[PDB]
């Protein structure tokens, strides 16, 4: 009847964005999840005691819980946990699934905030991280000690866009009985799901492209099975670092649009590649969907629909036309930090070494986020702050 | 140029205009969305500085309700832009400002309901005359007005039955004659049609629908094609107290940013769903702008840019007890239930659920036959919108 | 048992404005109604239409629905509608209870913008409205025509703060078959229920004391009656004026403090009148708490607990020297418009004249709006604004 | 002196500092509030003034999060403030950023439950040493510092006992031990007390109760005494991602202009409560700072200002069939659930609602009983309170 899903099917990739983990509010009949903003929850009786399965929005939220549902339908996930913001997911697997001498695999070219959380913090618990090139899974199985718990890959890398192969890692972590997680931030579930290559955790910031409206904060961690869900539930509960109400309910209704979002930035992002590998003031151009990328092979196993929004490229000349570049950009170019959104945004990560140069990170280099504007309007940007270069 | 200016002389494309329009970096922070002013009033520096930062109380203005008034402005291509509670609340504005006693108002007779019920039972009990018209030939229009006309109310596409009025045509006739041209584009958005391009005096929205896109706020805007009218709109929502709040005009500047890409899935979406009924051996008839069959076709290719839109309608073999047996098993993903425009699809009875107060046989004089439904295409998987519908068309 | 009121029993006032209109969720047991964020609502078949009770948020929501149930049993009503200002709940009864050649009794020291939409704007359908001194009742008596339909009290007015005897003119209004609406704003229904003395429907900006936050606009009506009340609730859909859900939410939060938060406005507003009673540079202050105050009789029959948190004061010097006083207010005096709020507010009307003159807004006329911050900083720097006048 | 500036070298008292602290109108528009910086990043003006707006990426600071900060720390009496997701984000950003391998943490042994929890279940598998230790004589701490000691935990009152620890004692010995008292006064409220005043290095609170004081929000607060403290625990804030949100921060900063009227009546109630429970011949014992029998009565009248607080807690006689039977009939107003400080009246069961993971021999070793009850007073109508309670007490 009018209401139901018909038995026996399931719904299709875009549908699910719509819809996923979430139906008409069965007491109004609404067609959004009302926003549960309220702290705590009355109990009918000492014995129904979480009889209506809540109790303390620290613990579980309606809202938050509607859209882990929806998250855990996306990426392929037994279930989802979210949390604060990205770093908070990371932080909380971190948190659950390493203790004092156990061993920790991190790609070499993490996102910032990962290398620091891990180098700075929690290697005062005598937890052993090591940074390796994950490029080649043969690194991987090679580094991995009787100690090792943890193998945190990132694909496609921040800001370098390397790609790890991770139907080849998840191989390898699985014979040595590894926890391989993945941060896939900068891919989203619409180009590479990680739990459908055999990864046992996803990492996402929602921040970034779930969002895409450079609104909210957040973070995910979708579990391939209920031990390992359970766990990062009951620790989240512990760290107090769950997701509001508020910001599940943005974040449910910005989903909605991920798919056509990260189509529209892909196109701009393949046409901005092409102009910017044909300019005479660009040394390299680095994205997946041009035939210079490194990676072209694992781009093409490994990305469904899409090659995705980001970019990167180096500028000729160095720091000192990197930096003349970015004060140059006109809008629409937003210069700042964050990426995925509607809006445009670009950094040159050196302005805003030695180890720096190992990971990629030149001093010329440029990350580009690339939104939904008109491309001509942001070719015609880059190319004027190009011409100050 | 440095970062932060646009590059002088050039004019920002379209889609940038969604992205973009109205709204800078907070110049206090850089936030690259300006903040939400949920304020109600704003302190003055000194009494011969009164209104110096520009706001005094957020009934009259709010600076979040601003942004986005300037960038609808922008959009739609008008001097101005007023944003109110509803969609309602504008067009009810508009029927206060410029209607007095003894005042004759032409009004498509097609029209929206919520448009034809305030007019018919408030409006006219202050001896305001409106006489509802077939707008589909302009020449109904020409000679249907009268010298105490002063307001020719079109809508386009029209509200369930998706008539279309010409525009350009109808703005030509109101220029001659000296009268004002209010057009309701809801139903096209301003991705498809604008009709201040097309010489319409005010436009009116509501944001509820399109705008919103996503069945979260409500809201309405009226469009201005002159100074003149924009201030007589301002300083009547602020006597009328029906302004937008700044928590939904935060919202729509966020929503408003993937119109263009949300209405391009939706209309080929609804392309394809139309086609898909056109072909059913269970349905009798099929209208959408964009189907060869479309009786204003020839008025649809000249007046709509990009797409045909997100609304479709049909009726359904065996007329009542078939529509509403279809009604009632119409699985998910869609929706049973009023609005459209929205990501997630909708259908619905007009008969009961918003033409309701409309007697039967003005109901099917105006094209609400007993089996029609009103179709709200949505932005799923186009493929499990049509099993739905084939499944329901089968138990039908 | 738990979750139930006893039946048989009432609550008591403040525990209606903690508790009035609201229960906890049915489906999770929320103790605060959810925000419900939506527009449409689904139907669960062409039968059983409007069974759950929502269509459409224009018509009715439910958080709305939530606020108004509370507002309808704070003031002692049948039913309530919320609006989005409390311009729209004045505009909506003369809307909906005028027609061409009706004739309207209004104060004629009414809230501006009750004096303007009337003059402005309904009087062009032919309505004629009349402003008269309503501190006596007999005035009210002695104007109203055959054609009267409606007499509109304020009490305390806006700014001057005259009183109107509600239960006096309600009686004459009742023999004459004529509707008595009042606009209690200044009063709140903490000090005054105008429906307990016979009004036929209260007018509220919620935006002041409802919410005194200074955080949302707002409005509401209060009908006596069912037939009232349907005719206020179908034009308010048909005018598009109601207030939305997030606004509803905040006034439902803000209304729990409405009783402490006046005890405490007006326990600092008695204290202000007394010191400005006594200040030389004052020439006359008014405050329904001291003994100078005119009309002390009715202030006495007709307000319960407090006198309220507005006052008012002429300085000596005219408009010069209130101009002088208002650019040297200090903080935590905040000079804007607007009343009710948390944090105190002062204005000069004539700054920010014949009939000015004939309302009782002389030209040193000032109107204080006390917040809840201690009452010496609010004396100190009254104080020294006057010290400038 | 003009409109907008403050009386200089005045102190401005203590509720206007609730109702203005860390607030002014917006510079750009005058809003009394300041408006909601609902928005994740911040754009730059070029390279070389990077950061001169003060912020970049609201993962690590945000303005509206920044007001309440300031204004937090101003009523606490703190250097400065950091303001986090959840209580229970700042206690664990505390443990995480004082506490190493092989450091001895003494933790009151009554401590909040989660506080309790996270230390035994999580941080003690660093091989991080966790003592409980019974704080209610300050002499026990005293000679409990063993010389790996970093941290002393103390809370008071406590939940749910409301056992109180002797903040000025405790600090004397903390400083002369070198140790850093850390003081969880989230029952007390900075109305009724403030550990900084009182020599803690570091207070952290729940703002989830008091604070917001109306079942609204999540939040949580770290006030340090230093500058050096205070950096390494934004340092930290920013590495872990814990930090509040805007929109939470909105939320509070209006709540907590009411929190010294609402603690008022509040405790007002609490004390007619207790003094109710007290006479009622099926009440075994009755738990308030403020009624005579209150066995640390010397420390309470030393150590509280103004009130004694809104929570109480007492014991049903008949032991756990009765308490059982009273919460299963105690009607409205009051609510059955967690939580407390709201202006919703709220009673519950520690030892199903919070305190199920502690074994029943420590339960009762601590002092939680079998029909021990712990009551959060709410600002309705004390008979009605009353009303209920008697009734609820003569099911039980
Ligand atoms: C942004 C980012 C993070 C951190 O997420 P936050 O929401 O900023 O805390 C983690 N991984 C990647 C790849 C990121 O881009
Ligand atoms: C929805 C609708 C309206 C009314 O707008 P509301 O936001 O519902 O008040 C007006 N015109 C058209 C064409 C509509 O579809
Ligand atoms: C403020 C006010 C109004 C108008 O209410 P708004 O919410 O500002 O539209 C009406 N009556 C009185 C007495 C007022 O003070
Ligand atoms: C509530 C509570 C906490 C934990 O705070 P949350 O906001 O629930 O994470 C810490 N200490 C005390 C005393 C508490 O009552």
């Amino acid at each position: 009847k009018a209401g139901d899903w018909l038995p026996g099917f399931t719904p299709r990739e875009e549908t699910v964005y719509v819809h996923g983990g979430v139906e008409p509010d069965p007491l109004t009949g609404a067609i959004l999840p009302p926003i549960y903003q309220n702290t705590t929850f009355v109990q009918e009786s000492v014995e129904n005691y979480l009889s209506k399965g809540f109790s303390y929005s620290r613990t579980s939220n309606p809202t938050v819980l509607s859209l882990e549902k929806k998250i855990a339908e996306i990426e392929g996930g037994f279930g989802a946990c979210c949390f604060a913001t990205g770093m908070a997911a990371t932080v909380t697997i971190f948190s659950a699934f390493l203790a004092p001498g156990d061993h920790c695999l991190v790609t070499n070219c993490s996102y910032g905030g990962t290398n620091r959380c891990a180098r700075l913090h929690f290697s005062k618990y005598n937890i052993d991280f090591e940074f390796i090139d994950f490029r080649d899974p043969t690194n991987v199985e090679k580094a991995i000690r009787p100690q090792t718990k943890v193998v945190f890959s990132e694909s496609p890398c921040n800001p370098t866009l390397y790609l790890a192969d991770i139907e080849a890692i998840s191989q390898i972590c699985k014979e040595k009985k590894v926890l391989h997680v993945c941060d896939s931030t900068f891919a989203t579930p619409y180009m590479m799901r990680p739990l459908d290559l055999g990864a046992d955790i996803v990492v996402q910031s929602t921040t970034k492209y779930y969002d895409g409206h450079n609104c909210t904060l957040g973070g995910a961690v979708i579990s391939s099975t209920k031990e390992i869900h359970d766990k990062v539930f009951f620790l989240r509960n512990v760290m107090g670092n769950i997701m509001s109400a508020q910001t599940a309910f943005y974040t449910l209704l910005t989903l909605k649009t991920l798919p056509i979002r990260v189509e529209k930035q892909s196109a701009n992002a393949q046409k901005i590649a092409e102009f910017l590998s044909k300019h005479h003031k660009v040394e390299h151009v680095i994205y997946p969907g041009i035939p210079s990328f490194p990676q072209k092979e694992l781009a093409l196993k490994q990305h469904k629909n899409v090659h995705g929004g980001m970019l990167a490229f180096e500028v000729k000349g160095g720091t000192e036309a990197g930096i003349r570049m970015m004060n140059h950009v006109p809008r629409p170019w937003s210069l700042c930090e964050s990426l995925g959104a509607c809006e445009s945004i670009i950094t040159c990560p050196a302005v805003f070494r030695e180890d720096r140069l190992k990971v990629g990170i030149t001093d010329g280099f440029i990350r580009v986020s690339v939104g939904i504007e008109d491309v001509n309007d942001l070719i015609d940007g880059l190319d004027y702050a190009l011409s100050k270069a």
